[PDB]
C-alpha cells in the first residue's frame, strides 16, 4: 500500500518528464532539490533552473516514440514521512536515421511528504545521459 | 546541530572504510542495505556480502598513504528520523610505482535513525571505482 | 517426426519475426516468456512489451531483402511436453547504401506444449543484434 | 518446493565448477550435453571433452579467492520432468597483481530428470568468459 | 557588500560576453589586460585584439539558446582597490544538429578599481574552450 | 624595483616547492589560499592540506635533477598592497628509465602584502601536472 | 592441354561471376558444392542458395568497370577425373566516389568431371571479400 | 568406409603436426605440395622447406598441453583416387602466463592416392595462424 | 632603428602572403631562396615554383577573415648587410562550417641586403601547416 | 649529354602519365615491362594491362591542377645501351573539397636502348600511391 | 645460362648479407652504389657507410635461425654488360621471446659487369625493414 | 673555399655535440644564441642554460654507437661576415634492447664571424628530437 504509492508517484514523475510537461515536473519537485546526473559533469546542481533547459529545448520539441522499462525497483520507507526508491531504467528510442536504440541507467530518488504531498528532495542518476545519443 | 551529527557519522563511516574495519562497517550499515556503485557493473546489490570481499582482500591488506577530501556536502533532513547527504570525494593515493594519483567520485547516502542510532539504508556512488587503479 | 515438428515451429516463428507479424508472434509466445538478447544490455526482460517496440518501429516498416540460413540445429526432447533447440543463424541484408552485409548469431529456444500447442517460454540470443547495423 | 530443488542443484553445479571437481561435474552433466559459451568462439560444442581442458589447466590449479553472486534467477517448470533456469552471475576475483576485479555473465541452463536425478542437457552463456582475465 | 559588487560586475562581464557586445566588453577591460585561455595554445596574449575576432565572427552572429551556471564562487579582497574571483562555469548550448550539450570551465579574474570603476587586468581560464564544439 | 620584488618572491616560492621544503611553503602561503590545478580534477581546493600530500610523498623523497625555466613573466601591480604575476614554466626532468623529458605549464599567482610580507592568496595552473609523468 | 582446360573453365566461371550470370554459375557448380569465404564468417556453407543473394543484389545491378588479374596459377591433376587450381586474384574497381581501388584474394577450386563436364565441388577463398568495399 | 579412411588419415596428419614429427609429416606430404596459410602473407608456397622451420623451432621444442577439436567435417570423393576434406578446427592452448586460450581456423585438404597411399597435394588454411599467439 | 626595418619588412612579407599577392612575394624573395616547411614533407625546396601553387590555388581564391599575431620576435643583426628574425605566429581563421579555429607556428627568416633592398635567402617553419585545416 | 637524354626521356614519360596519354605511354614502355608499386599490393605485375585501368578511369577524366617536383635525381649509365635513374617525387594536388595536398614517392626506372630508342623495362615505386587520396 | 649467373650472384649477395660478412658485401658492391630502403626514411643514400652500421651492430652479433625464400624472380638482360633482377623475399626469424615470425619485402637490384665481375650499382627495397622487428 | 669553412665548422659543432663536450660547445656558441627545437615545446629559448641539461644528463653519460649522415647541405654566404647552412640529418642509434633505429631531422644554422671566429647566433631544428627515443 505504502510502496505502491511511491511507485505510482515515481511513474507520474517519469511520465511527466517524458512528455516535456515542465509544469507537473515543477509541481512534484522541491524548490531546494539537488541532483547528480551525467549532464552536470560531476557537479551537484541545485534548483530547477538547470533542468528547465532540457524541457525547453529537448522534451518540448521531440515527440518520437520512446519506451521505458523499470527493472527491479527497491523501496525503503523511513517512517511515515520519507521514502527512497532505486531502480534500473531501460529506454528504447529512435536515432537520427530512425534506427531503434536502447540505453540503460541506474536511478535513486528521495521523496519527502511535505504538507501532505510527496516531493523529490534529491536524486542521483548513473549510466546513460538523459539526452538520447544517436 | 542536526546536520553536524550526519556529517560526523558520515566521517566515521568513511574512516572505517579506509581502515578496513569491517566490524565497524557492519555496525553502521543496515542488514537490508542497498547499493549502486561502479564495481557492481550497473546492478543493484543487497546486503553486506558483496562488500566484504573488498575488506578481506583490499582494505585489510593495503596500508599505503591515502588522503580524502570531501567537497560541497549537502544535507536534507526529513523529519527527526531520516536524512540524506550528498558530496564529492577526492582521493589521493599511490600507484604501484609509488607515483601520486588522484580520483574523484560523487556519493549519496541515506541514513535512518533506527532504535536510537543512525544506519545506512541505501547508497549510490558514481565516478572512480573504490578499488584504486594504478 | 518429433524433431521435425520443433524445426517446423521454429521456422514459423522466425518467418513471423521477419515479416513483422506481431499477431502470430504473440500467438506463438507464452505471456510469461523470458529473454536474453543483446538489445537488453545484459538484463533479463519478461513479457512481450519489450519486443513490441521493434515490431512497431523496425519490422512493420522495413521490407528490404533479407535472407536467413540456419546452421547445425540441435534438438533435445524432454518427455512429450517440452523441447529445446539450439542453432546458428546467418542473416544477409542490405545496409543504408545498399551494400550486402552478413551477420551471425547463436540462439537457443525452449518450447513447452501447453494445451496442445507449442509455446516459447524462454529464449537466449548471442552475437549480432537483431537490429541490423549498416 | 520444486523451484528450490532446481536452485539447489544449480548451486551444487556452480560450486563444483568453482572447485575444479571434474568428477561431480561429470556426474551432473548429460553425456550428450550441448553448450554455447564465449570460449567456443560462436560454435556449438557437444560432450564434456571441451570443458575438461579448463578443469585440468585452470580450476585444478588455481585456488585464489573467488566470490559468486546470483542475481534475479527465473525458473520455468515444464511438467514434472524438465526445467529451465536463467540468471545473472557476478564474479569477484583477483588478477595477476592481486587487484580485485569483477565480471558479469548471463546464463541459462536446461535440466532434465533422467532416471530420478537432474542432469544438464544444454546451457548457454553470454558476457564475460569463464577464464578470468587480469 | 564588497563581495556582492565583484559578483555583480563579473555577471555583467559574462552577460556582455554572451551577447557579443564588444563595446561593453571594451569598457570593462583594461587596455593592458592579459589572458590565459585554451584558444591561445599555451601562450599569454596581451590587449583586446585577440578577442575581437571571436566577437566579430562568433558572438555577433550566433544567437541560439545558451544557459550559464556559476558554481562555488570564491572572492579575495586585497585592500579597497583590488579583488580576485575564482569560480566554475557550466555552459549549456545546442550543437549543429540541435542536440543539447554541456561544457565546464574553471575561471579566475583579477579586478582593479581604476579611477573609480572596476576593470579586469588579468584572467586565466581552463577546461572547455569558449568556442562551443558540436 | 617593485616588480623585481615580486619576481624574487616567486622565485623563492618555486625553489621551496622544488626542494620539498613544506615549512617555507607554509610560510609563504596564506591559510585561506585557493588553487586551480590539474591534480584537483576541475575543482577549487582551499587550504594547504591538499598540497601537503605531494610534499610528503613526492618532493620529500625524490631528489633527481630538475631544471626550471620561466618564460615571459608579466606583472600587474594593484596599488602598494597587491600584485599578480603570470608566466610560462618549462620543466626538464628524468623519467623512470633516466631519459630526459620536458613539460610546460602556464601559471598565475596573486600576492597580497599582509602585515609587511607577501603571501599567496590564489593561484591557477594549466598544462602539465606538477607530478612529473614518465 | 589438360591444364589449359582447367584454366579455361576457371576463366569461364570467373567471367560468369563478374557479369552476374546466375544461370551459367548454376550450370558450372555442383548442387552439393561447399564453400569457405569471408562472407560466411568462418562457417562452411553448402548449396547455391547462399550465393544467390549476391547475384540478385550486387552482380545483377552493378555494372561499373572491374578488372581482374590472375597471378601464379598452379594446377594439380588427380587422374583424368579431378583437378585442383590455386591462384592469387587482384581486382581493380571503383568505390562510391569513383576513386580506383584494388583488392587481393587467394583462391582454391576443386573440379570434378561429372558426366563429361567439369563442375566445382568445393572452393576456399581468403583475403578481400567478394563484396567490394569503398 | 571410404570417408572414414580420409578422416583417419587427416587425424594422423594432424597428430603428427602436433607432435613435431617431421618424419611422418614428410611421409604424408607430396614433394610438390602447395599451401595457402596465414604465415605465408598471401603467397602460395611450394615444397616442404617453408614448413620445416616451424617443426624445427616451434613443434620440436614446445610440449605444453594442446587440445584440438574438429567441427563439421565434409568430404568429397572424386573417383577412387582423390578426395577433399573441409572442416573447422578449434585449438585450446596455454599462453606465456599459463592462461588458457582458444583459436579457430577453417581448413581444406586435397588427398591423392599415389602408388597405393594417400598424400596431400594442396592445402588451404584460414583464420588463426598455426603459431599460437599469447 | 635597424631592428624596426627588419620588423617592417617581415610584416610586409606576411601581409603580401596573406593577400595572395604573388607579385610582391616574388619581389621580396631571392631567386635562389630555400625553405623548410611542413608542406615539403621533410625536404628542402629551392626556388619559388613550389610556393606558386598555393598562391594560385589557395591565397588567390580564399578571402575569409584571417587574423595574425606575432609573438616574441627576436632579431640578430650580422653587420650592416644581413639579419635574422625568429618569432611565433598565431593564426585565427574559419573552418569549412564557419567555426573559429586557431593554429601556431614557429618561424625563422634570413634577410640579405642585396643592391640596396632586403631579400629572403632562407626560411624555416615549424608547427601548423600554412594550408589551414578545418 | 648522356645523362641529360635520360632526364629528358624520364620527363617525357612523367608528363605523358600526367596527361592520361596512354598512346605515348605505350610507346615508351616495353611490352615485357615489370613494375613494383603500392597499387599492386606487394605483387610484381607484368605488361601494360594493369596500368591501362588507371589511364581509362583516372587520368583520362581528371584534369585538376597537379604540380610535380623531381628531387635529387641520380643516374647510372651501364655502357651505351642501358641506364638507371632514381629520384624523389613531390606531387601537389587538390582533394575533393579543393584543399591543396602534397604527397611524396621514391622512384627507380631502368631504360634500355632498343632499336635506337629508350624503353622502360622495369620500374619500382615506393611511398604514396599514384592514385591521389583526398 | 646468363640468367642463372645473375641468380647465383644474387644468392651470394643475400647469403653474405645474412652472415654479416661485410668483406664479401664490400667486394660485390660498387663504391658509388645507391639505395632506396625503409631504413633511410624516404631518402636516397650513397656509398657503403650507411649499411656498415647494421653489419657492425646487427649482423655481426645476431646468429639466431633465419630462413629466406625468394619468390617469382624476374630478370631483364640489357646487352652483355648489365642486368636487373626483381623478386619477393619472405624471411622467417625468431623474435625476442623465441616466437617464429615472418616478414615480406619486394626487391630490385641492378648489376653491371665491371672489369669482368658483376657489381651492384643501385638497389630498391620495399615492405618490411631489414632490421627484424619482434 | 668559403663554403668548405662553414661545412668544417658545422661538422666540428656536430661532433662536439655528439661527444658531450660542453666546453667546445660553449666555445662555438654565442652567449645570446637562440634556438627552436622540438624539446622546447614550441617556445624560443635563449642562452646555453637550456642545453646544458642534456649535456649533463644524456651526452656526458651515454657512449653507445651513433652514426650521423648529413644530406644535401645548402649554404648561403651573406658578405664576408655571416653565413647560413641548411641540411638534413639522419641519425642511426641503438635503443634500450640494442635494436638499431634511425631518425631524421631538418636543421638550419646561422653563423656570424665575431672577432675572427665563427659563432652560432640562431638555430632551428625540426623532426626527430635530439633525445633519441627507443
Amino acid at each position: 500500500v505504502r510502496k505502491q504509492e511511491i511507485i505510482k508517484v515515481t511513474e507520474q514523475l517519469i511520465e511527466a518528464i517524458s512528455n516535456g510537461d515542465f509544469e507537473s515536473y515543477t509541481k512534484m519537485c522541491d524548490p531546494g532539490m539537488t541532483a547528480f546526473e551525467p549532464e552536470a559533469l560531476g557537479n551537484l546542481v541545485e534548483g530547477l533552473d538547470f533542468h528547465r533547459f532540457y524541457f525547453e529545448n529537448l522534451w518540448s520539441r521531440n515527440s518520437k516514440p520512446v519506451h521505458t522499462t523499470i527493472l527491479n525497483p527497491h523501496i525503503h520507507l523511513m517512517g511515515d514521512e520519507s521514502a527512497c526508491i532505486a531502480y534500473i531504467r531501460i529506454t528504447q528510442y529512435l536515432d537520427a536515421g530512425g534506427i531503434p536504440r536502447t540505453a540503460q541507467s541506474e536511478e535513486t530518488r528521495v521523496w519527502h511528504r511535505r504538507d501532505g504531498k510527496w516531493q523529490i528532495v534529491h536524486f542521483h542518476r548513473s549510466g546513460a545521459p538523459s539526452v538520447l545519443p544517436h
